[PDB]
C-alpha cells in the first residue's frame, strides 16, 4: 500500500461502497464477493497522454488527456469527458467507477469510464477549442471504437466539442459509427434525448407508484411538487401533465412559483418558462405579466416544499442538498408518499434518512417511498444507449420508438433495485423496501456475477 | 484419392447428402449442382493449434484445439464448441457440414462450422475449465470475431465455459461482442433461450397443421403425444396447452406418464415436473402423491406412443430412435395425423418409412405428416442468431419480441422443406410433400445457388 | 489416445526421434524434457484450407492448402511448399517436425513450418501455374509474413512458382518485404542461392576431415566420390576442385561417369555437364572427344561407388535411397573416411548402421564418418536465412559476404553436432562422436531449451 | 497547477535537470527551448492496467502494471521492467523521464520509457512468477512492438522474466521480434550482454583519461579502484587488465577487498570470485592459500577507497550512495584523477560536488575527474539496441563485432558529454569541461532539437 497513490477522491467512493456492501447480507450469503470489490476497485485500462495545441496567439500550448477505461464485463467502456482545469486522474477514477454501477443499473450492455482533460474551456475561443480537441482526439482514438468504448458529455464537453471529436476521429479512423454519444440530429444523434431524464424519472415514479398500491393508484389525479426550471423539471412537468397529474410548483436559482389552491401548470406555461431560461431570465419575470397573477404565488429566495401544501409526489430537480431535513418532514406532513431525485444528490442525508425512518415504520402505502437519482435520473444514460444502437442500425427510431424503449429501460431500474433489496436488505413484513439501498447495491451484484461469469475473479 | 485421410464420420455424413440429392430431381433440371457438390464439400478454412494449460497438480497438460470454418455463403461461420476425448478433425467436419445446411434452413444469415478439443471435462475442476478456456481461447481469437465466426456451445461447453470463453476473448480484443451465444442474462443473453426448442417444434408443427388442413384446424382441441421431460419437452407442452390443446403423455429415462381418459396435464404439473428433474428425481415421485393418482397413469420401462389411444399430435422429444416402425404404425392406427421431432433422430428409419409410406398412399389430411428434427428443433438455432442481433444493437428484447422473430423463423423452415420437396421431389396429385425429403436438399440448394451468385463455383 | 487420426510418416518421424532420446544420457540428467518432448510434437498452429482455380478450359477446379506453421520458439516459422499429388496434412507434418530441427542446427532464428497443396504441376500449362498460385496465395498471405511466417521452395514450387506467389501477396498485402525465399535477384534474391547446398556440404564434411585427422588431411588430394549431376552435385564438385580435390565420379538418373586413373573433372568440363542438363541430354559426352573417351569410364543406368576404385569422401546428391549396404562396404576398401549426405535421405538404414558399427569398432580417424543431410543440406536453409536478412537489410550482398557466412552456419551445424553425442552419447575409448545421434539430438534440445525459458512447457 | 498529483521523485528528477539548465548558457542563446522543457516534461503516453493472475494457492490475485512512454522523438521507448512491491506512476515516471536523455546519449535511435508493477517477486515459485508474466504480457503487448516499444530487464525482470514476457508475446502477436531485449542466445540474444555495462565504464574512462592527459596517460600501469564485485565490477576489472592497468580493489555487500602492494588481481582470481558469488559466498578466499593471505589486505563488512592507497582511477560499481564525501577526498590524496559511476546513482551529493570543486580549482589533469552514470552506465543501454539491430538483421553478430560498436558508442557519450559544457558550462582558464553538467543538458538539447524539427513544440 504504501505504493498506492493518494486518489481522495476515489478512495472516498469506494469507502461508501464498500460501507453500502458490508451493512446488507449480501457478503453473508455470498462472502466471496469481497473478491470482487478487491478485483473491480482496480481499472481494467488508463490512458493518459500528452495534448499539444495551438492557441489565437499561436504559441504552443500543454495539457494532459485521460481515459479511465474501468470495467466491461457488462458492456463496451461507457461514460463521459470533462474539460476542466481540476481534472486528475483521481477525480475520474471517482466518476469512472461511479458510472460502472449506474450504467450497470439500466440493465443494458454499458461497461464503465470516465475520461478528459484539465483544459480549461474559459476564455477560449471557439477555434481554440476546435484545435484542442482535435489534438485531444488524436491520440485517443487509438483506444475507443463504437465496440469498444464510447465516450460522451459531461463538464467542459458540449455538443460543440463532441461535434470536433467525432469529427476528428471520422478523419483518422475512416470510419462512420457510434463512437461518441450526444451527437448532432444530421448526423447520428437520438430523439428524445432532451425530453429523456425528466421522463424517466417519471415512468420510474409511475413503477413506484403501481408497486405500492397494487396498481390502485397512478399520477392520474396527484399532485407534483417539482423543483427546477431547467431541462428536467420542464420535461418531468409536461409528461406529470400528460398523465393526468398536476403539477403545482417550479423552481430556479431565485425562487419558488406555486400553484395557487387545486391547479396545474399547463404545457404552454412550462413553454413559456422554458423561453425564459434560454434568454437567462427568471421565472420571477412572467408573474410580472397580469397572465399567471392570482393563479401563481411566487416566493422569492425559497424551495417549494413547505409552501404546496398538500402533496402525493415531489420531484426535486433543481440542485445539490435541495431537500433539508425539515422539508423532508414537511413533504411527509403533507401527504406525500413518493420521492425521487431528477436532480443528483438533491436530498441531504437528513432528508434521506428522514424518508428511510418513515418506510420502516408505516406500512405499504402508509410510507414515503424514497428513490435516488443514480436511478431516477437514468434517463439521459439510458437514451446514450439508444442512441447507440441507433447507431448499429444506421437508422433512426420515431419519438415514440425511442420513448418505448426509455419507459422499459426505466422499468428496469425499478426492478432492479426492488429485487436486489428484497434480496440482501430484506424488510419485515409489510414494509416498502429500500430503494436506496436496493438501488446502491445492484449495480455492484450485476457486474460482479458477470465478472465471475467471465472469469474476472474465482 | 490416395492422399485423402480417411475420415469415417465425414464420408458418412457426405454419402447420406449426395444420396438424398441423387434421389430427387435436382440434378435433372440442375446438372452443373453437382460441381456445387463437390466444392461445398471441402472447408472453406481449418484451424488446428496446440492448446497448453496447467492442472490443480501445477504441471503442463497438452490437448488439441480445432475449429472447422466450413461455408460463409449465407452468413458468419455459426456453429457449436464440443469439449470432449473423443474429438479429432472428422468428427468436426461432419458436425461442421452438417452445420451448414441446418443453419441454412432457418432463412437466417448463417453460414456453417463446428470447433472444439480432445480436451476432457471429466474429473475437471472449475479452475482447471477455466485455465483451459483461457489457453483455449487465446489462440481462437485471431480467427473469430462477431462478423466472422460466433461459435457456441456443445458438448463439454456449456454456459461455464461460455463465460470463460466470452471473458478471455475480451481480455484480449479489447471489444464487447457476439463472438458467442448461449451467454449470460447481464451480459448478452437472450430471452426465450430456455423455451426456443421446444416453442418452435410447436410452431413449425403449427404450420403443418394450418397446410394440410387450409386453415381449417389448429393446435386447437387436438390430443399431443409428448416424450421426454426435460427442456425440450416442457416448454413444447407449455406452448400445446396456450394453444388450447391437450398434452396427453410424457416420459423420463425410467418410464411414461399417460393422462387417463380426456385430459391434460396443465401448466402447474409441467413445473412439478421440472422441479423434480433439476432434482434429478423420476417422473415416478410424482404419481407417488395422491396428486396426478387415478388423473395418470405410470408405466415403467414404457413409451407412450401405444398407449396414449388416440392421438392428432405426437412430438418425441427425449433421445435418439425413441420411435420404432411398430410405435409408428400404433401412432397411425391411433389417428395421428401430424409427428414432429423435438429430439434429434427420434423417429428410426423404420418409423420414417412408415410414415413416408402413408402419407404417398393417403391424400391430404387423411396422411400422417412427418417432419424431421433438422427443421423442428431448429428453435435454439433461431435464438442463437436472435442473440447474436441483439447484440449488435446492444439491446435486449422482450420475450414477446423474441418469440415473435422465432415465430417467423419457423415459418421459414417450412417453407423451405415444402416448397423444396414440391419442385425437386414434386408429389403426385393430392399427396403432402415430403418434409423429410425437404428439408433435406432445401439447405443445400439454398447454399449451392448463393456460392454460384458469389462466385464460388461456375 | 484413439481420437487421434493415423499420420503414418509423421508418426515415424516422432518414434525416431523418441528412440534417438532415450537412447542417450539427456532423459538421466534432464528426464523434465520428456514434457519437452511430448509439447514440441503437437504443432503450434495447422492451416487447411479449399484453392479453387480455373483450368485453361475455364473449368472450376478444386484442391487443398495447407500451412503447418510447427514450431517459432527460435524465430519464424521456415519451411517449404510442395505442390504434388501426395501431399496431405501427415506428410506435411513429418516434413515440418524435421524442418524445427534442421533449422535450429544452422544457429540461425528460424523457427519451423511446412505446407503446401495436393496440387498437380504435371500436365500444367503456365497460365494454369499462376492461377493456381494467386488462389492459393489469397488465402495464404492471412497466415504468413516477413516476421510471422517465411516459406520457400519444394517439389512442386521453383522460382517460378515462388514468383507468381509473390506478386499476389504483393497485391494482397500492399508490403514488399522477405516473405518468401527463392526470389530472384532484381526483386529481393540472394547471391550463392544456387551453390549454397553443395557448398555447404563440402564446407561440412570440411569440418569433418578437419576434426578427424586434425593435421589438416583436408580436401587437398582426396579423390571424392559424388552422385547426381544435378545442381547440387555440380557446385559440390566445383567447390572441392576449389579446395585442391580431385572429382572422380558424376551420375545421371540412368547413369555414372568415373576417372578412370588419378585425376579429376574439371570447372570446364562441370560447365559441359550443366549444359547437357540444360537440354535433359545424357552425359554421353565422353563420345565426344577420345580424350574425354580416356580419363572417362561411363557405366549406363547403374550407378557409382564399387568402380570408382580406392579413396576417401563419398557425396550422394541424386536421391533418395542412393542403394546401399553393399557399396557402404565397398567404400570401405577403399580409403573412404568421411560420407556426408548431399541428397536427402540419400543413404539407406542399412549404409548408415553399417557407417556407424564401423565408427563404433575403428577408434578415431580409422573410421568412416557418416554425417546426415541433417546438417550437410543445411546450406540451402541456410542461405534461406540469409536471403531473409539480406531483405532486412534493404541490401544485395556480395557473393563473397554470402558464401563467409555460409561457411560459418555450416561449422555452427558441425558444432552442434559434435559437442551434443560428445555430451548425450560420449563416444568412449577414443572414438569420433556420432555426428548422426549428435546432429538429431541436438536440435531438440536447443529448441527444448528455448521452449523452456519462454513459457511453451515447464 | 493543483490539479496535477503529488509525484516526490518525479518532482525531484524534473527540479534537478530545470536548474542544470539555465545554470548554463542554454536558455540565453536559446530561450525557446523552456518550451521544450515544458513540453518534454509531459509523457507523450502512459498506461496502467490490472493485472490478475493466480498463486500456487489457487487464489486470485490483483497487481497493477504500468507502461510509460514517455518520449521517442529520437527513436521507439525503450525502458526496463521493473517488478517490486514499492512502484507506482511516480517512480516510474522518474525513471522513465531519466531514461530519455541517458537513451539520446548513446546517439543510438532509442525514444525513453519505463514499466513494471508492484508485483512482489520474493517469496514467488517459478510458477507463479510465470503465471504473472503471462497476465502482464497480454495486457502489455496491445502496447509495444519492435518498431513501437522495447522493454527490458530492471529490478525484479532477468533473463528468466524476459523469457516468459517473450513467450507469450510469441503467442499473442504470433510474430517473434526484437519486442525484448536481454533474451536468450537461442532466440534473439546479444553476445557481450553481459560484459557490456563493466566494458562500457573501462571504454568510457578510457576517453576520459585520452582527453585530460592528451599523451596517453590511459590504463597502462594506473592501479585502479573497483567496488563491487558483481557482474558489473568483473567485467570493468577483466577490461583493465586487458588494458594493461592493475586491479586493487573487489567488494562484496559486506566485504572489502585490496591489494596490500603493487599488483593486481588476475582473470583467474576474478574467475574464482564468480564462482564464489555463484554460490551466494563472500569473498573469505585469502584463506584458501598463504600467496593470496598476501597480496591480499582483507576488510569484511565496511568499505574500500581509504586503504587502497595511493592511486588514480575509481569505479563504484557496488549499489547506491557508495557512502561519500571524506573516501572522496581521501581519493584526492591518492592521485585519483578519474573517477565514473559503474553503479546508478554511486556518489552521493557530497562526493559529486567535492570532485566537481577540485575540477573548479585545479586546472586540466590535474583535478579529479568525475563522470555521471549516465553514460558511463550506459554500455547496458547500448548493447541493448545492439540486440535490437542484431534481431533486425536476422543475425547473431560475433563478440568482436558487438564490442567494437560498443566501444564506439561509449566514445559518443564522451563526446555528447565534452562537447556541449564546454558549449553551454564553457569551463574557463584551462579548466576540464564538466562531464556532468554536460551529460546531462546534451541528452535534454539533443532530444528537444529533434522534438522541434517534428512538429512536438514551436
Amino acid at each position: 500500500m504504501s505504493n498506492l497513490p493518494v486518489e481522495p477522491e476515489f478512495e472516498q467512493a469506494y469507502k461508501e461502497l464498500a460501507s453500502t456492501l458490508e451493512n446488507s447480507t449480501l457478503f453473508q450469503k455470498n462472502p466471496e464477493y469481497r473478491k470482487a470489490l478487491a478485483v473491480v476497485s482496480v481499472p481494467e485500462r488508463v490512458i493518459q497522454f500528452r495534448v499539444v495545441w495551438e492557441n489565437d496567439k499561436g504559441e504552443v500550448q500543454v495539457n494532459r488527456g485521460f481515459r479511465v477505461q474501468f470495467n466491461s464485463a457488462l458492456g463496451p467502456y461507457k461514460g463521459g469527458l470533462r474539460f476542466h482545469p481540476s481534472v486528475n486522474l483521481s477525480i475520474l477514477k471517482f466518476l469512472g467507477f461511479e458510472q460502472i454501477f449506474k450504467n450497470a443499473l439500466t440493465g443494458l450492455n454499458m461497461g464503465g469510464g470516465k475520461g478528459g482533460s484539465d483544459f480549461d474551456p474559459k476564455g477560449k475561443s471557439d477555434s481554440e477549442i476546435r484545435r484542442f480537441c482535435v489534438a485531444f482526439m488524436t491520440e485517443l482514438c487509438r483506444h475507443i471504437g463504437a465496440d469498444t468504448d464510447v465516450p460522451a458529455g459531461d463538464i467542459g464537453v458540449t455538443g460543440r466539442e463532441i461535434g470536433y471529436l467525432f469529427g476528428q476521429y471520422r478523419k483518422l479512423r475512416n470510419s462512420w459509427e457510434g463512437v461518441l454519444t450526444g451527437k448532432g440530429g444530421s448526423w447520428g444523434g437520438s430523439l428524445i434525448r432532451p425530453e429523456a431524464t425528466g421522463y424517466g424519472v417519471v415512468y420510474y415514479v409511475e413503477h413506484m407508484i403501481a408497486h405500492a398500491t397494487n396498481g390502485a393508484e397512478s399520477f392520474a389525479g396527484k399532485r407534483v411538487a417539482i423543483s427546477g426550471s431547467g431541462n428536467v423539471a420542464q420535461y418531468a412537468a409536461l409528461k406529470v401533465i400528460e398523465l393526468g397529474g398536476s403539477v403545482v410548483s417550479l423552481s430556479d436559482s431565485q425562487g419558488s412559483l406555486i400553484v395557487n389552491g387545486e391547479g396545474s401548470f399547463t404545457p404552454a406555461e412550462i413553454d413559456a418558462i422554458a423561453a425564459l431560461k434560454v434568454d437567462r431570465k427568471q421565472i420571477a419575470e412572467l408573474v410580472t405579466d397580469a397572465a399567471f397573477a392570482d393563479k401563481f404565488t411566487y416566493l422569492p429566495g425559497q424551495r417549494p416544499w413547505v409552501h404546496v401544501g398538500a402533496v402525493d409526489v415531489a420531484l426535486p430537480s433543481a440542485t445539490q442538498n435541495e431537500v433539508s431535513g425539515e422539508e423532508a418532514q414537511a413533504l411527509i406532513a403533507a401527504g406525500c408518499k413518493f420521492i425521487a431525485e431528477g436532480s443528483n444528490m438533491g436530498c441531504t442525508q437528513a432528508a434521506i434518512d428522514a424518508f428511510e425512518a418513515h418506510r420502516e415504520a408505516n406500512k405499504g402505502a402508509a410510507a414515503i417511498w424514497y428513490a435516488p437519482g443514480k436511478a431516477a435520473n437514468a434517463g439521459g444514460v439510458a437514451v446514450s444507449g439508444l442512441e447507440m444502437a441507433q447507431n448499429s442500425a444506421r437508422l433512426s427510431w420515431t419519438a415514440e420508438e425511442v420513448d418505448a424503449r426509455l419507459k422499459d429501460i426505466m422499468k428496469s431500474c425499478f426492478q432492479n433495485g426492488l429485487d436486489t433489496a428484497k434480496e440482501y436488505a430484506t424488510p419485515a413484513d409489510g414494509i416498502l423496501p429500500s430503494l436506496v439501498t436496493g438501488s446502491n447495491i445492484a449495480g455492484f451484484t450485476k457486474v460482479a456475477a458477470a465478472m465471475k461469469d467471465q472469469g474476472d475473479w474465482w
